[PDB]
C-alpha cells in the first residue's frame, strides 16, 4: 500500500465550511482559478478538531518516522497543539510537540531530534527555509512536511513543494491536493466546471 | 471512548509529570521560593490535553458571559486550540477562538463587538494583560474574564499586590486558575513535612498577596 487514499470527506467538510470553494477566483499570483482554499475560515473548536483529526489520520497513516511534531509559528502553532490532543484523546499516541516564535524554541526540545513540520501552505519554499535553518542550528531534522492543500502548480516550472521534496529528500505531504479536488470535480459536477479544472492544470499544473 | 481519562486531581498530575516540584527555588528576581511551577514541561500530547481539559472545566463550571476564546501570543494560542479541541472531543462543546500576534492583527472568529475570555499561561505582571486590552478596544471587544494555569497569590514586582488581584480590581473581571498557591499549600500540608509547611507559611508572610 505506497498510496494514501483520496479522501472526498474532507473535501465535503471543506465546502460545507466555506474553506473551499468553487467558480473563479483571482489568487495574488494574479492567476485565474477555478477554486479557492483558505482552511483560515476553519475558526470554531468542533472545525479545528475536525481538520487536526484529518492531519492526525494522514501523519498516522503515511508512517513517517519523526519524534516529535514541529508547529512554526503562526499557523503551524494552533495546528500542532490541536493535532497532538486528538492523537493522544482519539488514538493513544502521545507525541512531544515544539514550536518557535516569528527562548527561540519552547515544548519538547528539539536537539539531535527529528521533527515533522506542521503547516497549513506552502506557496513558496521561504518558511520552510527559515525552519530548516534555525533548526540547523540545534543538530534538529526535518523528516517531513505536513500541510492542509498541496495546488500541484508551478511556483519556477514546478511547485515549491516538488522543489523542497526534492532538494531535501522528504516527504511533503498535505490532507487534500488538486489532484483530489479534481477527482471530485469528475464525479460530483458538470462538464463545464470539469473542463475549467482540466484547462486550469494544463496550464500551472506540476 | 477516549483515551488518557482520568479523576486524578491537578497536583497530583503536575507532579508526576515534573512540572510542579517542592525545595529551594531562587527566582529571576531573587525571592527564594520552596515550589517550583512550570506548565510549559506539560510537552507531549497526551500532557498537553490533560492541561486543556482542566482549562475546559473551569470554563464550563464558569457564569462568566463570553462569546469566543481569545489565545495571544504566543502562550495562549496552543492553550486555545488545545482546549477548544477538548471541548469538541470530550464536552460535544463548538467554541469560537481567536488568536493575535506578537509583533488584520487577529485570526480565527471575528471578535468585534464581542466578549472574550482571555486564555494564557501565568500573568506575572499586568504588561501583558494590558496589551490585549488595547488591541481588543480597538475593534470594541471586551475582555470578560481570564484563565490561567496558576495564581500565585504574591506581590508583583514593585507592588503590594499580585498582578493578578491588580486586573480584578481595575477591571473589575475574575480570573481563574486551574491551581493556586492556596491549594498547592494544602497539599503541602496533608502530605509534607513540618520543615516545607513552615516554608510556606513564612512565604506567604513575605510575598502573599
Amino acid at each position: 500500500n505506497l498510496y494514501f487514499q483520496s479522501n472526498a470527506m474532507f473535501i465535503e467538510f471543506a465546502l460545507k465550511n466555506q474553506v473551499l470553494k468553487f467558480g473563479e477566483f483571482t489568487l495574488k499570483s494574479g492567476r485565474i482559478s477555478p477554486y479557492f482554499f483558505n482552511a483560515g475560515l476553519f475558526n470554531t473548536g468542533a472545525q479545528l478538531a475536525t481538520l487536526a483529526d484529518y492531519y492526525a489520520q494522514l501523519i498516522i497513516k503515511s508512517d513517517v518516522k519523526y519524534d516529535i511534531l514541529f508547529g512554526p509559528a503562526y499557523k503551524g502553532i494552533p495546528l500542532v497543539a490541536a493535532i497532538s490532543t486528538v492523537l493522544a484523546l482519539k488514538y493513544n499516541i502521545d507525541m512531544p510537540y515544539a514550536f518557535d516564535r516569528k527562548g527561540v524554541f519552547v515544548g519538547a526540545d528539539m536537539t539531535n531530534k527529528k521533527v515533522l513540520l506542521i503547516d497549513d501552505v506552502m506557496t513558496a519554499g521561504t518558511a520552510f527555509y527559515e525552519s530548516y535553518n534555525k533548526l540547523k542550528i540545534i543538530n534538529a531534522k526535518i523528516a517531513g512536511v505536513v500541510l492542509s492543500i498541496d495546488r500541484q502548480e508551478k511556483a519556477s516550472d514546478i511547485s515549491a513543494t516538488k522543489k523542497i521534496s526534492q532538494d531535501f529528500n522528504i516527504p511533503v505531504l498535505a490532507v487534500t491536493n488538486f489532484e483530489s479536488i479534481f477527482e471530485y470535480v469528475k464525479e460530483n459536477l458538470d462538464e463545464t466546471m470539469i473542463d475549467k479544472f482540466k484547462q486550469y492544470r494544463q496550464k500551472y499544473g506540476s
